[PDB]
């Protein structure tokens, strides 16, 4: 049944949580840390703003919902409880997620310095996994960068924010577009699985130098960054590009070569330079995968075939379905009062 549920001004709205919530304190995006006296976890419980105030936005909770209560994963934020202080659908207007209060993103780690290859080794091999399990689903992350990266002290770490930005957030010198695959920062096409890889190479990158591998002070500055690297497109890529406009400007770019790895990650481990190869190619059909890059000799260390999972079945046949705000609530709060907490 019901338990009982206290208020309190938080962040500039009132916050109506169960008891067993205590010592909430603001922590950024909105999200409190906790403490749950029921587990004696420190607990993050999000506030969702104006969840059912247009279709999209009604849609979207449903979204976050279903993929939150689908991820079942060591790598991947899990949900240990969902709440709303309503007590019928016609009354349903608030949605609170609680998840592991996180001790840092990989930004804070980072911190302008290097990392040893043992470290970036583990890193990038968790990163890997939970990818594999998400991918595994058929969801895409879609946005992966080290904000949506988070770890706890051990470097255990989980993946945050998946198949969830403007038009002006992604513009100028920005960490919001540094990790973001050229196809889909340019949109020139359907796109695959394949733009997390190209994430995580970027990720990876900035993980043995210190350093971001494409600061780009624009889109287009930071095309040219991404094409010194690793070449001008050829032939068999630019009949890919369905965006006739896109297509025409590449076209109009000076050809480059690829370059060479080993002399731009002066000093690395050979393999993760090999890897760093395999995940940094401009055509997305010819990337390598999560459980692909799994078996890749620079993770021999932590590379275990039977304990890399993959998800049970993902339906999204919500995702081209047309509904109203009313029949979105209806799906969220039926999915809110199903939920199992984990043991
Ligand atoms: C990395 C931060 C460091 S700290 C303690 O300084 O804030 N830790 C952390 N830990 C957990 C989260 C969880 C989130 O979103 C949630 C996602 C799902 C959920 F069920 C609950 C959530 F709060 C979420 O946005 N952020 C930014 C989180 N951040």
């Amino acid at each position: 049944e019901r338990p009982t549920f206290y208020r309190q001004e938080l962040n500039k709205t009132i916050w109506e949580v169960p008891e067993r919530y205590q010592n909430l304190s603001p922590v950024g995006s909105s999200v409190c840390a906790a403490f749950d006296t029921k587990t004696g976890l420190r607990v993050a419980v999000k506030k969702l703003s104006r969840p059912f105030q247009s279709i999209i936005h009604a849609k979207r909770t449903y979204r976050e919902l279903r993929l939150l209560k689908h991820m079942k994963h060591e790598n991947v934020i899990g949900l240990l409880d969902v709440f709303t202080p309503a007590r019928s659908l016609e009354e349903f207007n608030d949605v609170y997620l609680v998840t592991h209060l996180m001790g840092a993103d990989l930004n804070n780690i980072v911190k302008c310095q290097k990392l040893t290859d043992d470290h970036v080794q583990f890193l990038i091999y968790q990163i890997l996994r939970g990818l594999k399990y998400i991918h595994s689903a058929d969801i895409i992350h879609r946005d992966l960068k080290p904000s949506n990266l988070a770890v706890n002290e051990d470097c255990e770490l989980k993946i945050l924010d998946f198949g969830l930005h403007t038009d002006d957030e992604m513009t100028g010198y920005v960490a919001t577009r540094w990790y973001r695959a050229p196809e889909i920062m340019l949109n020139w096409m359907h796109y695959n699985q394949t733009v997390d890889i190209w994430s995580v190479g970027c990720i990876m990158a900035e993980l043995l130098t210190g350093r971001t591998l494409f600061p780009g002070t624009d889109h287009i500055d930071q095309l040219k960054l991404i094409l010194r690297l690793v070449g001008t497109p050829g032939a068999e890529l630019l009949k890919k590009i369905s965006s006739e406009s896109a297509r025409n400007y590449i076209q109009s770019l000076t050809q480059m070569p690829k370059m060479n790895f080993a002399n731009v990650f002066i000093g690395a481990n050979p393999l993760a330079v090999d890897l760093l190869e395999k995940m940094l190619v401009l055509d997305s059909d010819k990337r390598i995968t999560a459980a692909q890059a799994l078996a890749h000799a620079y993770f021999a260390q932590y590379h275990d075939p039977d304990d890399e999972p993959v998800a049970d079945p993902y339906d999204q046949s919500f995702e081209s379905r047309d509904l109203l705000i009313d029949e979105w609530k209806s799906l969220t709060y039926d999915e809110v009062i199903s939920f199992v907490p984990p043991p």
